[PDB]
């Protein structure tokens, strides 16, 4: 079901099959899935002027930029007359056969000097596993893949010295020498065309829920209380008694004697 297999139909190309072509352009001539024997013959020019010999280097997969993926073979094509960019026409027979041999054939229309090389798919670098991981990927990522490989665009070229880990020159800028500039770049966001970020405007919706409780009964306390005053009494007896009657100043009645 997942698998469907018998025989024949996978009579294709298995990877997609490229070149290293312009600095940081990968061009896939033979793309996987289709039958073979396949051809592709395309003509490249070099930006690279003045090189007399050029690489043409074979790569399985796809990603913008030649790297990331597997080589299967590299031929260096000399003879190329040292000309100005665009003159030198190499063309390129990429083709592969029915047993599944890519032949790529590099001809410099120039000076008439083709050198090709004779690679067999039959057998293959890695394992495979890694391999179909490495097409999955190129699937996957193609999107950003395709705008930065056709963000490199002018016309095919292949480009030598096409990594500079080490620039010949980058500081020409008026400085010490010529110390008068004040201003000989006026633009940056100017120049190149400007591109559009694709904004994906879509917004979230939530959901809530709250449904427990612990507070299972409403307690309220009333009042349930009687109670009793009490009242005594009070010894209440007084009485201040005076007795008198016959006490006082008593003389003989009569005076003297």
């Amino acid at each position: 079901s997942e698998n469907v297999q018998d025989l024949l139909l996978l009579d294709v190309a298995p990877l997609s099959l490229g070149l290293e072509t312009a600095g940081g352009v990968m061009t896939a001539l033979i793309k996987r899935n289709s039958t073979i024997p396949t051809k592709q013959t395309q003509i490249f020019t070099t930006y690279s002027d003045n090189q007399p010999g050029v690489l043409i280097q074979v790569y399985e997969g796809e990603r913008a930029m030649t790297k990331d993926n597997n080589l299967l073979g590299r031929f260096e094509l000399s003879g190329i007359p040292p000309a100005p960019r665009g003159v030198p026409q190499i063309e390129v027979t990429f083709d592969i056969d029915a047993n599944g041999i890519l032949n790529v054939t590099a001809t410099d229309k120039s000076t008439g000097k083709a050198n090709k090389i004779t690679i067999t798919n039959d057998k293959g670098r890695l394992s495979k596993e890694e391999i179909e991981r490495m097409v999955q990927e190129a699937e996957k990522y193609k999107a950003e893949d395709e705008v930065q490989r056709e963000r490199v665009s002018a016309k095919n070229a292949l480009e030598s010295y096409a990594f500079n880990m080490k620039s010949a020159v980058e500081d020409e800028g008026l400085k010490g020498k010529i110390s008068e500039a004040d201003k000989k770049k006026v633009l940056d966001k100017c120049q190149e065309v400007i591109s559009w970020l694709d904004a994906n405007t879509l917004a979230e919706k939530d959901e809530f829920e709250h449904k427990r409780k612990e507070l299972e009964q409403v307690c309220n306390p009333i009042i349930s209380g009687l109670y009793q005053g009490a009242g005594g009494p009070g010894p209440g007896g007084f009485g201040a008694q005076g007795p008198k009657g016959g006490s006082g100043s008593g003389p003989t009645i009569e005076e003297v004697d």
